[PDB]
């Protein structure tokens, strides 16, 4: 009862957050030899579908590292707020895989 399946390809490995800063973090990813040209990670504000959205315009950004290098630094981040991470492995023209890392920055001196 199965089908077969057998295809040796590069994956992301554990998606951790290091160094929590206030209102910034750091990322690790392990990732194989000429697994990924670039890795593109998409850190977006996680809003709730059951309430409304807030009328003020969020702006996207993302970071841009080379495969060879494994790492990611968030800025201008909220305090004590939980970001929704997201890292892309660019095999070249578009996405190959795709990884979800979440993190909770810290809660110090900030302000409104």
């Amino acid at each position: 009862g199965s089908s077969g399946s057998s295809g040796s390809r590069p994956r992301l490995s554990q998606l951790s957050v290091t160094d929590v800063t206030t209102s910034s973090l750091r990322l690790n990813w392990e990732a194989p030899p000429g697994a990924f040209d670039s890795f593109l990670l998409r850190f977006g504000v996680p809003s709730p579908s059951t309430l409304e959205p807030h009328p003020r315009p969020l702006l996207q950004r993302e970071l841009m590292v080379p495969g060879t290098r494994h790492s990611a630094v968030l800025r201008d981040l909220r305090s004590g707020t939980l970001y929704s991470l997201t890292l892309y492995g660019l095999r070249g023209p578009h996405k190959a895989d795709s990884i979800q890392g979440t993190a909770r920055t810290l809660s110090g001196p900030s302000s409104g």
